[PDB]
């Protein structure tokens, strides 16, 4: 078995190789990358999702998400509270002002001790999930906004023709700004570029494991896991790598710089966050081998996760049974 200790893999392919991306997602899990949960791709030197970032300072943030934490240091949620719109350069601005700029510190090692120390008693604001694509149409390599639809992927691998779309979307972040552990819709694989700005640091736990993370989570968050039987799906619950260790769960981390790409795989439980101002860039996809996770994927139906037109269709084909129940939360 390749990777049996779920290392993350980091791959550098050939502009040859970065022209059929289903097939390189292939050759990266024959060589095991998928047993990580997570794996890191660096696009061949001639590569560019587009020629410069220059003029992106007037795309709206509609509902900017400040993020307010309660708990403790290593185990806390996170609750989003609505903010007035801004452009991406009223966000950088703010992002760059002394309340929430990144501070001084030696190297990411020393920036990750203060986000785990300090995140709790500061209130990030995120621009997420914004539909967009920041790829030049004529970047025809591994354009996010290219990409074969999980619509047509189920057509093809087991013949219903489903509505429903798939498109790409932007995350402006800051210093602190925080994705809770979770899995994506579905179960399914996600794609994310780093545009620009600063890192972003992940975390992530081998599927073959997340029921561990999940088993952890129910004892850390007892009546939220009362709630619901997949409160996960509420992308709130923060646990630290310390705590993490201190519980015996397997993860690893990684820190993704500007240019380059991550790829999470089914089921990979994964958490982060931001190091200062950037700009990212991320979709769901599915392969193949998707479909059995896509089947057995748990399902938030205390009405709080509340997804996607698309996701419905997911649920209506692979998960007949909970469909009714599903649809009862999302209504
Ligand atoms: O970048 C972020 O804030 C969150 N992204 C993801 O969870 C992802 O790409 O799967
Ligand atoms: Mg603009
Ligand atoms: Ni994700
Ligand atoms: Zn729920």
């Amino acid at each position: 078995a390749q990777n049996p200790n779920c290392n993350i893999m980091i791959f550098h392919p050939t502009k040859e190789e970065f022209n059929d991306f289903d097939k390189y997602i292939a050759y990266m899990e024959s060589q095991g990358a998928h047993r990580a949960g997570l794996a890191k791709i660096i696009p061949p030197k001639e590569w560019k999702a587009r020629e410069t970032y220059d003029n992106i300072s007037e795309i709206l943030i509609a509902t900017p998400l400040q993020q307010v934490a309660s708990g403790r240091a290593g185990v806390f949620t996170q609750y989003h509270k609505k903010k007035k719109a801004m452009t991406v350069g009223e966000y950088r601005h703010l992002a760059n002002s002394k309340k929430y700029q990144t501070p001084p510190h030696q190297n990411f090692e020393d920036l990750e001790r203060k986000y785990w120390k300090n995140r709790i008693y500061n209130s990030p604001i995120y621009g997420a999930d914004i539909s967009g694509s920041l790829f030049d149409e004529n970047t025809k390599q591994w354009n996010l906004g290219h990409l074969g639809t999980i619509q047509d992927l189920l057509e093809k691998e087991c013949g219903v023709v489903i509505e429903g779309v798939n498109t790409p979307y932007l995350y402006f972040g800051m210093w602190k700004t925080t994705f809770a552990w979770h899995t994506e819709d579905m179960d399914l694989y996600s794609i994310n570029y780093l545009h620009l700005g600063e890192p972003k640091t992940w975390y992530v736990v081998p599927p073959e494991h997340g029921q561990r993370l999940e088993r952890l989570a129910r004892e850390l968050f007892p009546g939220s896991s009362r709630g619901c039987g997949a409160f996960l799906r509420h992308k709130v619950a923060l646990i630290s790598p310390t705590v993490l260790k201190e519980n015996g769960i397997p993860f690893n981390r990684i820190t993704q710089e500007a240019g380059e790409f991550m790829v999470t795989f089914p089921y990979g439980y994964h958490a982060g966050f931001n190091h200062g101002f950037n700009c990212a860039e991320a979709i769901n996809f599915a392969t193949p081998r998707w479909i059995d996770y896509g089947k057995m994927a748990s399902q938030c139906s205390c009405g709080e996760a509340r997804v996607t037109f698309s996701m419905d269709a997911f649920v209506r084909i692979l998960q007949p049974e909970r469909y009714d129940l599903w649809k009862r939360g999302q209504d």
